[PDB]
């Protein structure tokens, strides 16, 4: 038990658990929306994926701040708030948590997925089920506009997160920040979601895609949409950095 | 009035009242969803059954902690937080409250039930009404996968309820814990509900089934779904124990 | 301005304004649900009529407690919390506020009502519009069962209101009671609403009916449903008294 | 950086950013409702446009109070709370923020707008898209009744926003005012929205209309509905002034 | 084989076979309309029950004229066209054919009926299946108005049958009368069908009702609708007699 | 019985009966389409109103030719085929038959009309029932365009009826002309019907309107649609005359 | 060209062409019903099959009688009407015609099939397309009941075909038999079709199944439904023989 | 009037009138299907466009045979049945008739077209109206497959027309050929219509396209779908020639 005494292990485990819980809730809501129409709705996805973040923040608040997203960690490290030493640990914890959450969601809804798909797993089609785990580019939307959407959404998320938590300007009452963050995520999903699925998280996107690829959806997951997989990994970092810079320069003294 | 002075009677009455109120709200929402399509929706069931737990916590907060679920009481007693002496009292109070709540819900919606069913009470069918009181296994889902779903959902519920209330790590602001618990139950219902009805409560499941059996739905309530009735009584205990152990070992110092 | 200095006038004006605001919001939500199907839903009615109570409590909190319901005032006066001297003043304020709110709602949605009804105002029918202002008994539901439903709902409301506000047992955090009361009203509407429209308020029911009768819907508003109008005036008083007695005897020490 | 030290520049930038964020969220929700029916609903618009005001208040709370609406600023200046010197600065900041938010929303949803409209931009019609940015008068509703609706809604908004914030009577708990304000806006949209789109904000209305006019929707945006554009600029000022006067005279000592 | 040489036996067998075929087609169309909505429509029932008469006329044209209806036989016998000696033979043949056709239709659609009803056979209800074999009075329609409808429809049918076949006035081209009669029945069903199911045939109505009663639908088939069963047995006789009298007196020289 | 010997009385009775039967079938189909959506469709109206003409032609073929339409009689008289002496007799017979058919249709569907309308008879509205008997101008269509539509449709009907019956060019096989005429009316209704209801018959239009006016629909039947009632009385005469002239000049030698 | 002079070659070619045309029309109607919901309906399939049989009868009437079905040929040969020498020639012609018709239908609707199925050909599933060519047993219906349905339908078809064509009893007018046969097939499809797809033709069933098997739907076409493929090959022969025997013994002298 | 005596003028006028009537009926049915969904269906289009051909055949039967299609005329002239001298006259008559029919249909449905399109005429889009007059290639279907479909459909039409009319083999009863031809066209539309709109007529396709181009739909009518306009002008000629050759060689002695 001597390993668990170190603070690095604690900051790894807290991130792992919080990301796992949030991803489980989000993927469950998405599966409900996709598979069964009677029990699913877009507002259900928004509520689940917004108030799962709240539970993750509650779980891993003091230990590591509950980043739960690699773009937020990159933005914090670039601004000097968090040293670069802890970046790989947070990234590994988030990736492992998301991968295990995707595995759990696949395990729970196995029979429903088989019944809906008819036994054949298709990435794209009328009965496609690969969109539950990772986001895919719609038909009308293009690649670079998707890049713009991802970067812009991540920028707004980072600016709002800076505004809510900042103690100098107008912080939320302590102990109620999780509800405000959850409502922020909910309204982000409601208002700016249909264009690209509002990924704005490399941890939410890549590990589920890898899990589907090794589970059996095939190599079409990467090559679909003119190699769309790398956009959610690149755009959010720049978006979050720009949003933090804008907030700090303008409103943050 | 000398009987009411004893603390055991108080801890019995508080549990009885809180469980009664929560079960009344939940069963009313379920009946609204089942009977009338215009006035019912899945989100309505989630909201009612999540924010009735908030009222129950408010009613029976200080006296006994408002366990309102036999799985939570078993998990607390196994970890030494609550002595084993008070377990039967809590179980009896919860069972009586749930039974009376089911009776009240049956009394209120009698004419609507008769009109919808046409006068014949059927456990399974196009106009089945036995699913209002207790959960039943869907067609595609099997028994052991239902056991897994129940155990996993109860484990997640226990882990989240332990994280929210824990004073050392990151407790919610006192006086606002009921809202957070209600939102947790709402998102659990939204995200992980369609597989088995998210029973995760022996008190919510068994007494309504017994009430239907003695009211006249017949003995088909127990034998349906390869004797499904015992799964919600066994799985949540193990799920809650495992969730509490995991949280205590990893995150709770 | 010497009249406004007296406390009686202030406690009358506060009740008038709070009841007016709450009734305006509730009737607007009901009109949205009834007239236009695209912009209306049952959940919209529940949210509007639940969180209008919150705004009324905020407006008239300290001056008079924001009873906004004759049943609550009668229950408080019968238990000795409020002297009988202030009962007529509160009743008159609530009645005037509700009547003016009904008049305002009629004034705002005049063209939409005329377009939907085709120019003819009918109490009952496929294009009936008299149900916006007052509740009417459904076809399957009978008179005495409606009396039972009204009394039971008012009793549950009074018990929950006692539980939430009581300082000794487990009060909500001060400054956040309005949100909890609004959520309570929302879940009451969601869970126990389709049977009779969850009137549980003489002030919400009678003055709008009188306004419709003098506006031109005819005398059919009173005689419809075997003289249903007197049930919402009688049942809630007994329901609230019984709920308060039960809470005080069992849980409130 | 010497310019940013002055308080006037700070009060300009805070208003600009808060109005920009709120308008972005509101227009995104409206576009979701209009373009795609599966991902859009009226409740989504209400939630987005209500809880965007919460984030705006959080962003620009201490610096300038987050007026975010010219009617509120005019009402405050007329009552002497805010000097007339700061009115033009606030108005310019709000106008610029709203114009840039409309431009951003147009940039993000360009392909979806082209696909839905078929390539032709029409102010009025079965595939009209000019209603995303600015509100337009419905067919049954007339001009002066729209004026009445706008003034009345702004009056109720001002009275409630004067109640939730007043420290003497019954203020909300500090740090939680943003949630209550957001819920107020949500219920306003739910209850009193279908008549005219509940503009009640010159900044929310005029700059998007100007942006559409210069973007290419034509000059039909102004002349439509018997020159409806000037009503949202005139009615809210009188409505807010009357609401503030009523609250101050009656309930505010 | 000496029995089959007699003309009475031949005129009995022809009626039996023709009535059997027509009833089989009609009941099959009705079952398609009732059970499966995708494969059923009112126009399908009209076409089947109209062009089954054509096939029956083709089968039993020369031997006995293909009366296939006790009302037509009674009308012909009362006018002296057919002697009273052959009335019981025709009635017995029609009754036996209709009973066997109902038995065959019950045998073919057994599994579909069990699946649709859930295993319980109900005369009236949301999943009622007793209406496939015999007609039942709707909720809004009364007994004596049903008598009037039946008599009037039978009178119109008899007048049109007299007009089509009459050689003196304007007979249809020989060999094509069956198509015209089928189209007449189709348009009768289309134009005057929703009030009472356009029974206008004792042979089409009573034997299926008796078959359901002995098969297990219970004694509710006779007592339903204020003893509706005797109206289709009495009204068509008077209707057909009056129609024939009117045609002969006015148009038929 | 000496009166019935005269040929004038015979032709009068034949026209009366044929028009009565055709109008009964057409109005029954229209009532089915209007009142009940499950049992009604536009194709049902077309088939009923097309193959009722066939039955009328069969009934009154040799005696008078079964004009059943004042426009056809006027066109025949203007061309010298029929002397002007018999025009008033035919017109009176058609008018009386149509009036009695409207009365019969009103008598049969009385309860259904009362249930659908809620007890109030409205010429125009969401539950209007005056359109069953007579045609009314739609909202988008204007008066003179309706005149053009009526005249053009009557012209095409006259040209086709002249071509079908003409013995010199290419007559249909005798005894099958009724089916061809019915199919012609059906396709006219299918192809050119939604603009004005394809009245093209003064006898089909005016007497039902008069019957509704005296039955209680009020004087709004005449004044509706800028006095639309006179167009179906004037346009078909000119249309039929022009069609007959065109056919005779160009194709009929 | 000396080969074409022989009567055997002519009786082969006529059967080939008629079966080809009828199968093409039927499969086109089925594909329209299955693929596109807007352009497809069950009544369309019924009309296509019936009036394609009509066209086949017109094409191959005098040369060979247009059997177009192996059951009819077997029934005729067993009764001595057709010698056994011509049975193999007719069977081969029908099989070749049906196979080529299936190939043509596959060639025409290739892109639509690929678009609907998403590129994957599945025998059973939500996007199954193997049912266009051959009939498959529904879920509720069993094997032996399907055998009974097929035999009974073929018996009724044979009895009606004997009745229509028989010159002694009541033949249809020569030159109009094709319309009557088409209407018979249409009403058979309307009344007795949903149970098993009313195959009642080995030539209509087996060759399309073989074509799908060699085209790429796999070997699941034969093994599906407990080896359902042999029922349409065996049942119709017995059904047709029994129907012919019954008609000849009872009605056919 | 000396011009009308010549047989060439008669063969021009008969073709003109018959084509005009058939095109009017077909375009009216198509407009009903496209504009109003309540009054339009695919089966309506099939019935109208099939039984308009019947009326055209009746009108112009003896004078010129009622070719009404340039493909049929070319096929007849190539086989020597009709001399090449009369080909240009028939083509000109058909073209003029179709152009005037398109003009008439545009004149009748002007207000409905403007209301549906919103005032803007678009060839392709959600509110496109250019498809009423001429057929356009669907999205999934390609150019050469459309050529194949057109040629194949015209071939089947020509083969069936040869079979129906041929006196030696099995002609339809004289005077009833029009009904059989109409049913043939109806089933062609039902079975093989959704791929390309079953143009199979240059006269039905090109003149309406030219009329739309000069009326104001723009030059996009020709360039749409990779210059689709020339396929309906080329494919039907080859299809009809091949069908006639096949019928003459194989079945026609």
């Amino acid at each position: 038990q001597e390993i668990l005494q170190r603070k690095m292990v604690r900051e790894f485990l807290a991130e792992f658990m919080s990301t796992y819980v949030m991803m489980v809730f989000g993927l469950g809501s998405v599966a409900h929306m996709v598979l069964n129409k009677k029990y699913g709705s877009y507002l259900g996805v928004n509520l689940g994926f917004g108030f799962g973040v709240t539970m993750g923040v509650h779980v891993a608040g003091r230990i590591s701040g509950a980043h739960m997203n690699a773009a937020v960690t990159f933005a914090n490290c670039a601004l000097g708030r968090v040293p670069w030493r802890k970046f790989p640990v947070y990234v590994l914890g988030q990736f492992l948590g998301s991968f295990l959450a995707a595995a759990t969601i696949y395990s729970l809804f196995y029979t429903a997925i088989l019944h809906f798909s008819g036994g054949q797993l298709m990435v794209t089609g009328p009965v496609a089920t690969a969109g539950i785990f990772a986001t895919y580019l719609p038909d009308h939307m293009t690649l670079w506009r998707g890049f713009l959407n991802e970067a812009w959404l991540t920028g707004m998320l980072q600016l709002c997160l800076f505004a809510i938590t900042d103690q100098e300007n107008n912080p939320a009452l302590p102990g109620t920040e999780a509800l405000v963050i959850g409502i922020l995520v909910v309204i982000i999903g409601v208002s700016l979601g249909m264009n690209t699925g509002y990924a704005i998280n490399p941890s939410r996107d890549l590990p589920p895609r890898i899990f589907t690829f090794i589970a059996g959806w095939g190599k079409q997951v990467f090559s679909n949409g003119e190699n769309w997989w790398w956009v959610p990994v690149v755009a959010p970092l720049l978006g979050a950095y720009l949003g933090g810079i804008i907030y700090l320069v303008f409103i943050g003294s």
